[PDB]
């Protein structure tokens, strides 16, 4: 394909992907395959952290498979929670330990993930890039998601209240996330000039950084899992990474407007490279064509991050 899908699960320790043929799961470190599963072509496959919970949903119409339904599954017991069927293509699914929401492209569903009662449904304006964002936190459980211009929502899910909008960008928005804590909120405007930090509980905006002169696709943004940094792809293939212009960057070894998703991971680790040892962050990038480039920050002297390695997702 080489793939259809490939996102990193809420704190960057794996990958889940979907291809014509089935799902994978893979470790991120070290890296390798950990679970593999024939059926039909898999649209969307999203994690709940490490736990055996994976949000399914097909590409393109099949049997026991489609864009517009959703398969809740475990993988130990092997068996089907429930599959929800929605009025149309399903842009998104995000998940936590309290809530699944589910994106569609002028609504979303908010779901008691413990029950599987819908708890809320949200009309929106137009999302067709589907933009959404969800805490990773149960106790900072907030949703935001764009409202165009770039004005972005955020949204209590625990209580089922809108919080705040902030009016992140003056043109609609290309990316957006939230921090592990669900306190920080990156966004980029079409343009991808300028990255903006935001403080979700108070809409204060923390930060600006200038990614270049001239615009851009930005693909993803990306907290550090402790809030130091944040990280932007773009279709340029250059990565910056901002510490809270750039702190250091990367060049993605892909073609110009190659489609890019990037994590970072928790821990800092002792690698051994051309010899010294150096305590690096690892910074991930998986492209569209099934490619996962981990590159190595060094969080005290940024510049240019070394490629540690290269895997195949495919």
């Amino acid at each position: 394909d080489n793939i259809n899908f490939a996102n990193f699960n809420q704190d960057f320790s794996c990958v889940s992907v979907g291809y014509s043929n089935g799902y994978k799961i893979y470790n991120c470190e070290p890296f390798g395959q950990c679970y593999s599963k024939s059926d039909g072509s898999i649209g969307i496959v999203e994690m709940l952290f490490s736990s055996s919970l994976l949000a399914i949903v097909g590409m393109g119409e099949q049997h026991s498979l489609s864009p517009r339904r959703l398969k809740i599954i475990n993988t130990k017991r092997q068996t089907t929670i429930c599959e929800l069927t929605f009025p149309g293509a399903i842009l998104a699914v995000k998940l936590n330990r309290e809530r699944l929401v589910v994106l569609l492209e002028e609504t979303i569903y908010i779901y008691d993930i413990n029950n599987m009662r819908l708890l809320h449904t949200i009309e929106t304006p137009s999302n067709p890039n589907g933009l959404i964002a969800l805490s990773p936190s149960s106790e900072n459980n907030y949703l935001a998601y764009p409202s165009p211009n770039g004005d972005v929502i955020i949204f209590d899910a625990k209580t089922l209240q809108p919080t705040s909008v902030i009016e992140a960008h003056r043109t609609s928005l290309a990316a957006i996330a939230l921090s592990k804590d669900g306190l920080l909120l990156a966004t980029a405007s079409d343009k991808g000039t300028i990255i903006r930090v935001f403080s979700v509980a108070t809409g204060i905006k923390l930060y600006q950084f200038r990614r270049g002169t001239y615009p851009t696709k930005i693909y993803s943004l990306a907290f550090s899992p402790d809030n130091r940094f944040v990280i932007a792809s773009s279709a340029t293939e250059t990565v910056h990474i901002f510490r809270l212009r750039h702190f250091a960057s990367l060049k993605v070894p892909a073609s110009k407007e190659t489609k890019t998703v990037v994590g970072v991971g928790s821990k800092i680790w002792d690698d051994l490279i051309p010899l010294v040892n150096k305590k690096l962050v690892h910074i991930m990038v998986i492209t569209s064509e099934g490619f996962f480039y981990k590159f190595g920050l060094d969080p005290e002297r940024g510049g240019d991050c070394v490629l540690l390695h290269q895997q195949s997702l495919f």
